């Protein structure tokens, strides 16, 4: 049994989300979805979360999930948003308590700031299995880019985040806090055992359906015949020249909390922290 | 008795800085220095305020005003920083006091923010004489971009800040709250009247001097002509058009500090407050 999916583009983040439909049923899942944020302003849109919402609509569908494959460096989550349009359970794998519990202390929160997940309604570990609807799914745990990134098999598909790019870019940078250059080869192995047709779906592109075959053979930077140690050597040499995802200090204190906006003030304004000189 | 004027561009803001030398004494200012920062990692850097010791401590200079045109909402100040390595007295106009009113309620500062300047040595009235060494000088409210703008005259020469672009570029936006594109075509008119040989010094430019002859027959937005209702719809229909500057929000919650950065928590770390949905 195989998932109706529908990717959605969003230009200002290369950012792609999906909505993950049960052909048998109306039970559908939305993965990584977007908050439009312009960091100058300070301003948040919902442009793409309504090409999501309206998409539920036309098609009668029953948000079941609400799933992040990581935590995003790059965009804000619209799960509350959409949470509060459309229902649905809130899901995330269980290593977000350490995001949660470094960046609680880099954003120096307190302990008005919990650090076990409760925001997330759940928290999947590696290995565990789920449904959309009558869709048989699975969360694998698949670290490197962040200490909690996951990889979420539905039938023939998975929804593989940040693990890889496009056969021609290749992988994403591991130098976020907890990333690890060789975990993500060997997470990007335990991917290229599966079965070579397995849809995999990315989170991002610089063109969002690819195959396990398409990549073990011709991904630029884990090809097959790389070796764990040539591309570690390169991820980190790459990482040292990239600058700073744009949006990586709002994105992290908001999806770390699950997409809640941080507290209003008596001011009847809510702020973002931004660390100075601790990068 | 004319000032000896050294120019300093940064190309990540377009801004002029200048050291205002005394050629009969050692005695100088410094008007708009850059305090370089790096927005998505929250990194300060001291580049292009080196570049002005490194002049001051060659030719041998006494550091003895520190001078803000107005507040800069496209760049962090450096004055703090050079205060330290080089004395000199901190100095702004003296309507500051309206945007730290202002903007102390928008970032939501309480009273454990002053309000009334204290942060600046000496707060300029219009028309306020003043001495660097031997130079005569001058401070003229020319508000518009800012509330608080201020022109220092030095001699033959005049540092108009943001109330002027070079010619062909025309003028500054009058968006930041508080600016008034009525009130800063006055303020222009008032620098019209200033003689023709008069140097103009450009606080940016995207070519720092120029003369009040060359402004006021080729101005490609406040030439000769150009009347004050004509002038003020065109202002306001490009302002329209503009993007807030990306650094807005971390540029003014320091400037109006006088460059000082915020305080630090009990997680030895300094926070900027970024307000959501407010602008
Ligand atoms: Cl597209
Ligand atoms: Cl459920
Ligand atoms: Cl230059
Ligand atoms: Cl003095
Ligand atoms: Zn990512
Ligand atoms: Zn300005």
């Amino acid at each position: 049994l195989k998932p109706d999916i529908t990717a959605f583009f969003d230009p200002a983040t290369s950012t792609y989300s999906y909505v993950v439909r049960d052909p048998s049923s109306r039970a559908c899942a939305i993965v990584d979805p977007v908050l439009d944020y312009d960091p100058a302003a300070g301003r948040t849109s919902h442009a793409s979360a309504e090409r999501l919402i309206a998409h539920v609509r036309q098609h009668d569908l029953q948000v079941e999930w609400l799933l992040e494959t990581h935590v995003h460096a790059d965009h804000l989550s619209a799960a509350i948003f959409l949470q509060r349009e459309l229902g649905g359970c809130l899901a995330i794998g269980a290593r977000i308590t350490q995001v949660q519990a470094k960046f609680s202390g880099l954003f120096n929160l307190g302990e008005a700031f919990p650090v076990d997940g409760r925001q997330f309604e759940h928290l999947f570990e590696d290995g565990e299995s789920f449904r959309i609807g009558a869709l048989e799914c699975r969360a694998l745990h698949t670290p490197g880019h962040t200490p909690a990134c996951m990889t979420y098999l539905v039938g023939d598909s998975a929804f593989v985040g940040d693990t890889l790019f496009m056969p021609d870019y290749g992988t994403a940078r591991c130098d976020f806090p907890g990333g690890d250059a060789r975990q993500l080869y060997r997470s990007i192995q335990r991917l290229f055992a599966l079965p070579d047709a397995t849809r995999l779906f990315m989170c991002h592109d610089y063109r969002c359906e690819t195959s396990v075959g398409e990549q073990r053979r011709h991904n630029v930077h884990v090809r097959e015949g790389v070796d764990e140690e040539a591309f570690v050597a390169m991820r980190q040499q790459r990482d040292a020249t990239l600058g700073m995802p744009t949006l990586m200090l709002p994105a992290i204190q908001v999806n770390m909390r699950g997409g809640n906006l941080p507290p209003v003030e008596g001011n009847g304004v809510r702020y973002l922290k931004i660390p100075l000189d601790l990068f």
